[PDB]
Formats: structure tokens, sequence, C-alpha cells
């Protein structure tokens, strides 16, 4: 079937890049760059996080596929040494897919519509301020440098580093997270990280400033003259493709804890 | 049809009970502490822990109720002026059903009979007296090496408990999952761990296997015995859950609000 | 004696300076804000870190006082009412001096030095932040994260609390270091916990790939670039605080934080 | 000199230690009653128990620890170096000195007073652990949960480690207070920060309800009833190490945690 094959910029995921093109060449597989069923990723998480939004309008006829060049991803799970063998499974079609829950990031001034990979943070453009609604109710007003909205795949990321929670990705759910919060007298927050679940809406409202660096995964931005910044469990799903059982604890454990064989 | 209800104790409690009773009988409810469809727990929470463990061999046949007498708790939703609303809409049958997810925690011994644990809140794993030494096993492999304190295993609903004060995450009790979070560990070269809590999804076993120590205090909610001669401990999200009889919407996220936040 | 009066700009803050330099001419007091001994800031502790980076080189000569005229500060404590029988005992000449520690900040790649009351954070210029931690000309760590922050004891009730940074009286000469966000793994494996260092101790930053560092010394932040090493120490200056009253440190902090 | 050794229990500390007993065979005496010297072996749990069973008089005593198993902050030198100790210990070497921690406990009968090396901590008898924290006679909070650790500067990479607490170095003569799994809600409102308090000042815990706490200090641990206060406050006394080579205290926190 069709697929296409991204690359991070250096010659070790050029080079490996162009040895998978030739070895698919003896098998019916039709390079596409416009229309693929089959995306593989070659370099890191961030390379990965690049490939998914620059096919994230055709999420449902795409099965995405890591391979990381440096260190062990949670997206990018296979070798380098093992792309002989990722050819010619991928020849005959046969995979499992597997499918990972997404996070809508909705901003309102004209409303604009995002798609979260692993998180979606909210700082200011000095004192960040807002206060945060759950299902059209007031829950908290916080203040400090930013909230962050993560994915449950995207827990293992930037929600790790905040102090959040590792979540599997089987969870269909979101995980809010706060950003070196003070909680004095007047900004009371919960300072856990809380974990939503579907049809459940985390409504951001500005207080006084209006301008936030809206950032969603791999792009931060500024936005002007927001009104409100939702969040929800995406209806989207990103589609993977295994061949070998690499559980979810193995990839947290390779990377955080040890990896003795590596 | 069928029901009892539970007192914390004091006075306030026993007398809005005395009258509920009395209130159920102006209906067609009769009493029965044996077999009840409706379980009313008058108090707290930690009320509530012991009804629940109290009727935990019935709980596909039961729908709770709680009522504090005090502040505001995580299963005793119903203020004491609310009794009389509640026992017309419980007799009319005028009610819905919520249920929450249940941890399941199992102790293996030297081959002597294994022992199964329902917990509503957590259950934790602590030594019985030195350093607390395990290897963490999710799904036959191995995760980590613990030394510390204990661990914590907590339900969705327990997530604003014990684990909330551990550091843990607040879990939506919709979501079907349980959350691992350490209680002082260690954390170096020899004893790397994790340090984040973990939410496993149904289906998943966390093992807790010994290393040298082989008596453990565990605890299941409220109850804290010490375990001799373990060989393992397995957590998984049990395929029981416990029913709650819905009649307002009280939020969950309304009710952390009011108890952490402000009131 | 020689003293001034800075303002935060709001017509508050203005009103109450005019109104007690005023009754400052009154007494014996020279107005001056080039020989300043005494510093009297009016607003708040964003307008107080103002008047302190305005006098770094004669800080050893120079008593300081806080007045907030927004909420409560841990440097602006005075109320904007009790502005008046602050300026007869200022006069005087009876106020007993209290000094706090400072931490001092080198950029190398000719030296840059800079002095902080509150804390020094140094983060990345767009991409990840990745420097070695080396202390006392021995590694210590790689740190991978958002970045890194060295507070003073009397700026631990600030930015350091937020990033779980442990309250130390500012009677401790000492500075503390918290991190940012650190993602703490095989190749990046850090302490977690906030280091606090004595005197005598140099805690050093070193690159690693990229050479270009957003570092921020309290109300200001600089983009640095071509950074080679960024050195942290306990300054031997001091910020002298006029005491009039007894208002104990842990008191403010409970007044803040636990109502 | 007079000297003793203490052993952990196996056999790899009872056999090192004899063999360096042997090594004495200079003009060293063995006294375990008034020693000038005391060696320990094993870990740092070894080395706490030498340390209260010589708290009469620690200021004529230096301690040396040797770790037969992992690295200790207590038990720095590996048996492998045991040798080269005994030959030097016969005086060629310095002397350093780290802070302790009294405590103090009121009944409702007298006060009972404590040394703790690493910590010493509060908990419950049972049921919820509550208390009121007052810092130097003045209310800061009322604490609920399962306990509260007050700990050494040379204590902060043990249990305070664990509890999220701050690493100080222990030339920093203070003491640290860290939360045991504290509620934090908005009827028991905690700091929830660490809490870094100097010499001089007193941390005071004081029962609201119930009246018996399980006290520990180190190692031990023993039920307290009918307790009307619990006293915090930087020692007096410190306890003196033989220092022979640089083995610096970050390095050493470096190879525990970090490696
Ligand atoms: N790969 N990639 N690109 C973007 C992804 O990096 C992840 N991330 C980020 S991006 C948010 C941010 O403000 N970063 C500021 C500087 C920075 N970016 C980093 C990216 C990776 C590791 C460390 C970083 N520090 N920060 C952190 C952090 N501290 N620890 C761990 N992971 C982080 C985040 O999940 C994002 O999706
Ligand atoms: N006064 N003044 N200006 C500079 C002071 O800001 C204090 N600070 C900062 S400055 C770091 C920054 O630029 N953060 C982005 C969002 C922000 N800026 C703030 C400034 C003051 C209070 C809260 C802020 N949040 N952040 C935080 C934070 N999260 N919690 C507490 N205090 C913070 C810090 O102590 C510094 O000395
Ligand atoms: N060695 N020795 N024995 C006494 C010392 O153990 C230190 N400690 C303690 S004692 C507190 C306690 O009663 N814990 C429950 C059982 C226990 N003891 C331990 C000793 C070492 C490591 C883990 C432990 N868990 N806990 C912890 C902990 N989690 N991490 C690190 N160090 C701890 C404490 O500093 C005390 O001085
Ligand atoms: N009856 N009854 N209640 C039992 C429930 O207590 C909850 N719990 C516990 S029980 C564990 C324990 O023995 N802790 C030390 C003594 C204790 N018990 C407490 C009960 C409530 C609040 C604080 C407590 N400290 N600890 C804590 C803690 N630190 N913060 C918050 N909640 C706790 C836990 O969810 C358990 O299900």
């Amino acid at each position: 079937m069709k697929y296409m094959i991204t690359s991070k910029g250096d010659e070790k995921s050029d080079l490996l890049r162009l040895n998978m093109i030739a070895g698919f060449g003896e098998y019916d597989m039709e390079y596409d760059d416009v229309e693929p069923e089959i995306v593989i990723s070659i370099g890191g998480d961030g390379t990965f996080l690049s490939a998914f939004h620059q096919y994230e309008e055709r999420l449902d006829e795409i099965a995405f596929i890591g391979i990381h060049t440096g260190h062990l991803g949670f997206y990018a799970d296979w070798r380098p040494a093992e792309a002989d063998k990722l050819v010619k499974l991928l020849a005959k079609g046969e995979y499992q897919k597997v499918s990972y829950p997404l996070l809508k990031t909705t901003v309102k001034y004209k409303e604009a519509t995002y798609l979260a990979l692993n998180e979606s943070t909210v700082k200011s453009s000095g004192p960040f301020v807002v206060d945060v609604v759950i299902n059209d109710i007031h829950f908290e007003r916080f203040r400090g440098d930013g909230l962050c909205m993560s994915t449950p795949s995207g827990t293992t990321a930037y929600n790790k580093s905040l102090g959040g929670a590792l979540m599997h990705p089987s969870i269909e759910a979101m995980q809010l997270t706060e950003m070196a919060s003070i909680n004095n007298r007047v900004y009371r927050t919960i300072g856990s990280p809380l974990v939503f679940p579907k049809h459940h809406v985390v409504s951001l409202q500005p207080v006084n400033d209006k301008d936030f660096q809206i950032s969603v995964d791999h792009l931060s931005i500024l936005h002007r003259d927001v009104q409100e910044i939702r969040y929800e469990v995406s209806a989207k799903k990103i589609h993977f493709a295994r061949f070998r059982s690499f559980p979810f604890w193995r990839r947290v454990h390779d990377s955080f804890i040890e990896d003795l064989e590596h």
C-alpha cells in the first residue's frame, strides 16, 4: 500500500531513510507523500510530533511507525538495526492497529481547533492568571507560570517533568498539571494533577490579560484577544502499527529507570 | 424494598437514623441488615467505609447512600436536612444508579492459602519494622526495586484521600483504573524508582515481591493488619463495583472544590 | 541624613512620596539620589527590586525601607498610612540594621557579574535546556529541562516556593538551587531535591551544545549569547534593612500562604 | 590512644573488625568505656547506633564510618582502604563537626531530651495525626496527616530526602522541617514547602485532641503518652568526625543518588 518516510535532518536519519525506500522497492508499496497509509518517522519523538501534525487531517487512514536514531522514544520504539525486519514485516500488510487518545484544543476569541499528541500548555506573554472551569462551573483560579493539559501517551513527556502522573494510553482521558503555582491566601490551587475522562470540558478563562502563549506539542505561538480556552478528549485517535509486543510500561522503564541491555 | 442504616455512633447520627427508619415505615420499606438492597450511611467517609466492608459480599445487589453529619465527605453527600426528601425519593424508587471501580488485593503466602481483599479507597503495603524493600513487577515484567516507607495503590474515588496527601493525581471516579503512589522512596542508584504516580488500566496486574523481609504491614482502607511469610502482593482493578443511588447531581470536581479549595 | 524615595509610578505612590518628602524636609533630612543612606521604596516587591538594583555599588552604606501600596510583600511591609511615624523614627537615627544574604551571578565568555535579592534563573533561548551542573570544580549532574533557579534566603518565599523549593530563614547565609521541570532520566539523571549551598561554595553551570541562554536576574532577563560558564555563589555584599517594629519572617510567611 | 569498634552483625563486618584491632597491636588500647576514637563498620544504621551509644561524651570522641555494603553518608570508607586507616589513626588527621538536633518532650512528669544525628519524627499512635506548629511562641499552622520530620543538615540525605525535603550541606548550622502526607485542605492549611530553621529558633509541636504520639529519634521509635509539647531546636552539642582524605559532601551525594 501507499507509504512515506519522514526524517530528522542529520545524515544518520537521511541515510537510513534512503535504505528503507530501497528495501520497499522489492515489494508492492507505492511511495506517496501526499496520501500515504503508512507514515514512518525516523529520528526522535520531536520528529514524530512533526509527522503527526503533517498528516493530522488524515489520521483515519494512516498507521504511524516510529524509529529512533538516538535514544529510545515513546513513539519511536523501533531500532535502526531492526530496519531490515521492518521492511519485510511491512510488506505483507500484516499488523495489529493500536489507537491512542488525543487532546482537542479549542481557542475562542474564528473558532480554532488543534489536535495535541502530547500536551497543550498555556502561559502568559507578565504574570499568568486564569480561571479554571470544569464543565461550566468554577473550580479554581490559577496563578503562576502556566497550565499543562496532557494526553495519556503525553504523560511521559512534559507532564512527567512537571510532576504529573504517568498514565497508560489504553485509558481515554486527559491530565491537567500546574506549572510553578503560587499557593497563597489569595490564589488557592488544588496543587494535585487532575485527570479528566471523556465528555469533560476544561475551560481556561482569562481574568484581566487576554494575551496568552498557547502551545500545542512542538508548536508554540502567541494568541491574541482570547476569551476562552477549551480542553476535551478528542474523538480523533492516532493509529500505530505493531509487529512486536513492546509494553508501554517497558518504554517507561527503559527511559527513566534503566536500560541494562543498552 | 429491603434496607438498613448504619450510624457513626454520636447522638445526632443515631437520632437521624431512628427518624428515617420511622419515615420508611410509612412506605413499602422493610428493615433488613442481613440482605439489604439499600444501605444508608450516616456520619462521614470513615463511617461509609465501614458500611462498605460490612456488605462487601453483596455489592452487586446494594445501592449505597451517604449522609454527612459534620463536614462534607466524598462518599457522604446528603445533608441531614435532606433526610426527609431522601426517604420519599427512595420509597418511590425515583433514583438512578452510578458505579465506581474497586481495587482487588491478593496476598499470596508460602506453600498458606491466598487472601483477596476489596478496597474502596486504597490499599497500602509497608514493612513490619525495618526498611521496606520490594520488587515492583508490572504484567510479569520487572519495573523497579523499591526502597522506602511503602507503596499505595488507590481507587479512582480513593484518589481524593491518602493518595492526594502522597502527591497522587486526582482522577474522576468514572475512569476504570488504579493509581500507584510512592511512600517516601529513597530513589537512589541502588534503588531507582520512577517517582511519578502510575495509573494502571483494567486487566493490568501490579505484583509486589519481597526481596529480603517477608513480613509486611498490609492495609486495606481503614483496616491494617500484619501479614507474615508473604511471597507476593498482587494489585488489579476488580470486576466488582460499588453502586450509588443517584438522586441529585453533585459533581465530583465540585466536591473536590468544596473540600480542598473553598466551600 | 542623605536619603531618597523611589516610586512605582501610580498616583497613590507618587502622592505618598511627595507627602513623605514634605515631612522629610521638616526634619534634618537632605534628599540625595546620588549618595543615599536611606532608600524608601513605595509600591510593591517589584518596585523594591528596582530600588535595590539602582544602588548595587553602594549596598554597604544604605538601609532599605519598603512600603506597599498594593498587597503585603516580604520587602514592602510598611502600610501606606504608617508612613507618618516612619518619618519621625528615621530622622533621629534609632533604627537597627538587619542584613540579608545576596546571590552573586557571574557569566563567563571578560566576565559579567550580577547581584540578586530574590533569585537568578537560567533557561534556554527556544530549544531544550541542557547544561552540566558543576559543584566546586566537580561535576554533579547533567540537567535537561526548562531551567534552574538559584535563590537567595529571602527569595525562597518567591519563585523558589512555586518550584517546590524550601523556605529558609534570611538569617541563614546560603543559596538554594531548584529544578525547573527536569526530565530526570537515564542519560540526564538529576538529584530532584533542592540543594542548599553555604558560603564559599561555587555552582558552575556549563553548556553542552547550545550556548544561548535566557539568564534572568530578579526582575530582568537577558538573552546572553555565546555562554561558556555560569557561576553561582553567596555574595560578600548584604542588603541592610532599617528595623523599626518587630515583624518575624515566619509570621510573614504565615500571613501569605496559611491565611 | 583508646578506641573501640562496633559491628553490624554480618560476617563481613565482624571479620573486618577483628582484622583492624590486630592492626593496632601501635600504642592503641581497646577501650569501649572511655574511647577517644570510635569506628563503625556496616552502614549508616550501624553508625547511628554507635553515635547514641557514646552520646555521653561526643566532645571527646572522633567517629569513623566504614561500609561493608553500599556507600553511606556516615560510613564513608570502603573496607579495601581499612588498612591505610589503621596506620593513619595510630594521629595524622583533622576534625570535622556536624550540627545536631535537640528534641524536648514535655508532659502533663518532668521532660525528656534527646539528640538526633539524622532526624526526629512525630507521628500518631493509631488515628489521624493533628498538631499545631508553633514557631517562636507564635502559631504557624495546624497540621493534619501522617507526621512531621525535623532533620539535621547531615540527615537531609536520609528520611528528609525521601520526603521531598531539601539537601543541606552539613556546614550550615540549621534544621529542616518536612511534611508527611499532609491532607492540606481548607480547614487544615499547611505550608507544604519544607522549612529550614536557623539556630536559636524553636519549633513547638502542640497536641490538639490526642496527646499520644509515636516519637522517633533516628533509629529509635517509642510511644509517648500524655504529651503536652514537643520542642525542636538546633543543639549546642556537635558530633566530631576524624577527617583523613578529601571526600566532599556533594560528591558523596552524587555517588549515592546520581550514579
Ligand atoms: N521532543 N520535543 N519537542 C516538544 C516536546 O518537548 C516536551 N517538553 C517540553 S516542551 C515545553 C517547553 O516549554 N520547553 C522549554 C524548554 C525545553 N523544551 C524541552 C523539550 C524537551 C526536553 C527539555 C526541554 N526543555 N519541555 C519539556 C521538559 N521540560 N521536559 C520534558 N519534556 C519537555 C513537550 O512534551 C513537547 O511536546
Ligand atoms: N517582584 N518581581 N518580579 C520578579 C519576581 O517574580 C517572581 N516570580 C516569577 S518571575 C518568573 C516569570 O517570569 N514567570 C512567568 C510568569 C510569572 N511571572 C511572575 C512574576 C511575579 C509573580 C508571579 C509570576 N508569574 N515567577 C514566579 C512564580 N511562578 N511564582 C512566584 N514568584 C514568581 C520571582 O521571585 C522574581 O523575583
Ligand atoms: N539506616 N537506618 N535506620 C534509621 C534511619 O532510617 C532513615 N529512614 C527511615 S526511618 C522512618 C521509618 O520508620 N520508616 C519506615 C521503615 C523504613 N525504615 C527505613 C530505613 C531506610 C530506608 C527505608 C526505610 N523504611 N525511613 C527512611 C526512608 N524512607 N528513606 C530513607 N531513610 C529512611 C531515617 O533517617 C533513620 O534515621
Ligand atoms: N477511619 N478512617 N479513615 C481511613 C482513611 O484515612 C485516609 N488516610 C490515611 S490512612 C493511613 C494512615 O494510617 N496514616 C497515618 C495515620 C492517619 N490516619 C489518617 C486518617 C485521615 C487523615 C489523616 C490520617 N493519618 N492517611 C491519610 C493521610 N495522611 N492523609 C489523608 N488521608 C489519609 C485513607 O484514605 C484511609 O482510607
